[PDB]
C-alpha cells in the first residue's frame, strides 16, 4: 500500500516503472505499482 511503498522507499506510479526501479507491491487499493 501507499503506506508501506513510500515508508520503505519506492514510489506510487499508475503506469511505468522507471528505469532502475521494479515493481514491488501497490498503492491506491492496488491501482498503482510501488516502484523501487
Amino acid at each position: 500500500d501507499h503506506y508501506n511503498c513510500v515508508s520503505s522507499g519506492g514510489q506510487c506510479l499508475y503506469s511505468a516503472c522507471p528505469i532502475f526501479t521494479k515493481i514491488q507491491g501497490t498503492c491506491y487499493r492496488g491501482a498503482a505499482k510501488c516502484c523501487k
